[PDB]
């Protein structure tokens, strides 16, 4: 056999030399050099050191500024929370696991590890579909007098947690399951064994269709809509109204956010599908370790794209950070927002 | 003319089309795509969000743990402090600048950007010499009963600041000057023009001989000394006394720190020197942007070598992160201490 299937695992290493051992009971240094695990450990550490501040700061700014209440300001507040669950929820276990060369906390740690990374990526994926819509409803404007209230935003946010949970929670209760992958310091869904006892083969198809092919289609198709309408071609102050102009920005961003997602997940999803379609074949520990760990940057790139592609949030952040105010920068030239300064309601 | 010189700059772009404008008065988007500036801006944001907690935490642990006071401990607090300046003193302007496409704070921002990036890198090169020495004084011990006390440590620290300032400061008071480079989002020493009005050519030979070629000779030399004595080969607990084997671990860190530094500056120093001996030739903005923005990682790679290459520091840091105690792991094995917990001195 090319690997070593266990009742709880599947190490991508032959046990012909009987050197293989349950990744819930002993270091896996026979899969790779111990320094490479240190790498993972070092890496997971820097990610937690970056992901905590960036996602907490994002969260703190959003809340403190009473006007940052657009559908977009919601979705990204959502992403910051889900990213903080990633950091504290599973990243803590993945660094702890890399530090020991195996899942000391056994399957429980593997579930934390798997669940939160899943929950996080999936909340990002579904938040993209909500943006695709909101983006569409404003650009191709289907109604003749409609506008997304905060309520809607809270609806979209509630929707992403039902969809993400619909995909992330099943494996904890008998449908499919989380299993260690690559150097066995991370955990994902089961694409490795057909384990009929927990119905793995069906869940994997349920996840690649309901939580992937489909949301991607929506998102992609919706883009093909905002092709003839709002284009990437974004000029200066006013495009047909400084309003419309600044509309071209959110969409440009919502489009970058999509490219960042794919880059981050296509490789993982790709190897994952392969393995599903080539179970038991001869792949090694490094095969899935690279995309599996690279994809964890998903807990941080969102806020970065946000602060670099949103003059208003960046300013609100600079204002926040600068303790007092003085948003120096160039401001947004347009609306502003905060707590006691110029959060002065200015509708109609 | 291949580039466009101003009395204040030098844009590595021809003004044949008349599209060039002061990197002090308007965006340089005609030098490169606007997304590429957003790219540089994302890079710096991360550098600021990682370099801050990592150099601050370093600083805080050292000060907090009463035993971390060896020369090494002294040099790296320094670095942690020189790194916090780069980040706040300069990286902040380099982010804001990329966020706008040019130096909005004119030459003052340029000075901020360049001075600190210079102050920071030079302190690093000088501290590398102080280590080369302390290293040779312990491995080739030219003395009889001489010990490198904390006093010799505060000396070698002050010394690095005298050298670093000797280079970082002149350009601010009339000898040479800081000028934007590459996409004009970073500032450096004037390798571009002769501007006799400020003696550029001289300062540049001063900096490549005193603050580069010399220290590297020393460091490389002392490395030759400890070639026959302590080398890379370091066995388990002891090699002629665990004291003699625990030092061979500080030496390898010092070597790695030197490698890390070279990988960070030779490319820059090289481009920088290439341009000084070929001023006016045909190079573009990308030419110096890469090695220039790549070197800014100097504000964070040091603390990482240290955590990864110094058990003592490592274990004593996690003790700080576990709020209270909870040494877990396998303690420092040798000394351990902190602010009060295991701070108990057990010397002679
Ligand atoms: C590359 O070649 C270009 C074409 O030959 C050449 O173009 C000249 O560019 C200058 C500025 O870069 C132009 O002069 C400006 O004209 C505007 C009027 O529209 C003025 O407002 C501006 O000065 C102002 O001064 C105020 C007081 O200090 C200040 O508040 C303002 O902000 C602003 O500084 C300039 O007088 C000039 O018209 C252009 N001539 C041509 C032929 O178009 C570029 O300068 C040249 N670029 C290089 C060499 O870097
Ligand atoms: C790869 O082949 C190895 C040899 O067949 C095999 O080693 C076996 O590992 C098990 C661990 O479960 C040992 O079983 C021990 O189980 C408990 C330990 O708490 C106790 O009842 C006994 O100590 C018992 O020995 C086997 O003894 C051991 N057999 C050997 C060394 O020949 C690996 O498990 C195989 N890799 C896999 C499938 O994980
Ligand atoms: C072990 O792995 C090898 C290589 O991945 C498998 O061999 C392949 O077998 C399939 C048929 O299932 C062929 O289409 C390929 O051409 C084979 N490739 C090679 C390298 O021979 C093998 O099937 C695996 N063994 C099992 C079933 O555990
Ligand atoms: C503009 O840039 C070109 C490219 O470097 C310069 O041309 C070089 O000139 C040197 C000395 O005159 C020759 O040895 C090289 O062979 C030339 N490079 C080539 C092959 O083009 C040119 O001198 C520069 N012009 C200015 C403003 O000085
Ligand atoms: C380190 C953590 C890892 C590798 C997380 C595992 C996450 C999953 C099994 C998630 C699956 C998918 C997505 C989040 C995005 C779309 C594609 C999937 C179905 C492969
Ligand atoms: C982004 C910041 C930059 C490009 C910093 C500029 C720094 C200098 C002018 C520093 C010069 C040098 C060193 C610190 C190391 C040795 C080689 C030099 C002389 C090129
Ligand atoms: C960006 C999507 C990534 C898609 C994943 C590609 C799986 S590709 C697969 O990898 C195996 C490694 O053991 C090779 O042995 C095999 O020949 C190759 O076809
Ligand atoms: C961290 C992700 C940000 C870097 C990726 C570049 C995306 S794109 C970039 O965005 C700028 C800000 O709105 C625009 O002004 C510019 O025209 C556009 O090309
Ligand atoms: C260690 C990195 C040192 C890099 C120094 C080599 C510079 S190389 C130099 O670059 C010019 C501008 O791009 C070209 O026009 C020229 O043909 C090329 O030889
Ligand atoms: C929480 C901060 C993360 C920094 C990682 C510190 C790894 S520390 C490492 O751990 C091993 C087993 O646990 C011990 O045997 C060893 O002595 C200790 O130095
Ligand atoms: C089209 C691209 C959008 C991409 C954006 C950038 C946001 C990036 C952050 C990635 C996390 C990098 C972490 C370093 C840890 C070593
Ligand atoms: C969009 C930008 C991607 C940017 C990425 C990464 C920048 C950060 C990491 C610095 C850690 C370097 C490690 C030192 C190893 C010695
Ligand atoms: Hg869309
Ligand atoms: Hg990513
Ligand atoms: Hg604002
Ligand atoms: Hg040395
Ligand atoms: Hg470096
Ligand atoms: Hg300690
Ligand atoms: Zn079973
Ligand atoms: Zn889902
Ligand atoms: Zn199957
Ligand atoms: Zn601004
Ligand atoms: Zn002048
Ligand atoms: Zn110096
Ligand atoms: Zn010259």
């Amino acid at each position: 056999m090319n690997g070593t299937e266990g009742p709880n695992f599947y190490v991508p290493f032959s046990n012909k030399t009987g050197v293989v051992r349950s990744p819930f009971e002993a270091p896996q240094y026979y899969l790779a050099e111990p320094w490479q695990f240190s790498m993972l450990a070092a890496y997971m550490f820097l990610l937690i050191m970056l992901g905590f501040p960036i996602n907490f700061l994002t969260l703190y700014v959003t809340v403190q500024h009473k006007k940052l209440r657009t559908p977009l300001n919601y979705i990204l507040l959502n992403l910051a929370v889900a990213d903080l669950f990633m950091v504290f929820g599973g990243f803590t276990t993945t660094l702890y696991t890399s530090l020991h060369g195996y899942f000391v906390f056994g399957p429980t740690g593997c579930n934390l590890e798997g669940f939160f990374a899943t929950l996080g990526g999936e909340i990002a994926l579904w938040s993209l579909v909500v943006l695709a819509i909101e983006r569409y409803v404003v650009v191709c404007k289907p109604m003749s007098n409609f506008r997304f209230g905060e309520n809607h935003a809270i609806m979209g946010v509630a929707f992403t947690w039902v969809m993400a949970l619909a995909c992330a929670a099943p494996p904890l209760v008998g449908w499919s399951r989380y299993i260690p992958e690559g150097m066995q310091c991370s955990c994902g869904i089961d694409y490795y064994t057909p384990h009929e006892e927990t119905n793995n083969e069906s869940f994997v198809i349920y996840m690649f269709v309901v939580h992937f092919i489909i949301p991607l289609i929506v998102i992609f198709f919706c883009y093909g809509q905002l092709v003839f309408t709002v284009k990437e071609a974004a000029a200066q102050q006013q495009e047909s109204a400084t309003t419309q102009k600044a509309e071209k920005e959110v969409t440009r961003m919502v489009i970058i956010m999509v490219i960042a997602f794919l880059i981050c997940w296509l490789p993982y999803a790709g190897v994952a599908f392969y393995i599903f379609t080539h179970q038991g074949s001869d792949f090694g520990p490094i095969f899935m370790t690279i995309p599996a760990f690279f994809a964890k940057t998903s807990a941080v790139y969102n806020p970065v794209i946000y602060i670099m592609m949103n003059k208003q949030f960046r300013n609100c952040m600079v204002t926040t950070l600068c303790c007092g105010k003085n948003p120096l920068g160039d401001d947004e030239a347009s609306t502003t927002v905060s707590k006691t300064e110029t959060s002065q309601v200015a509708p109609a």
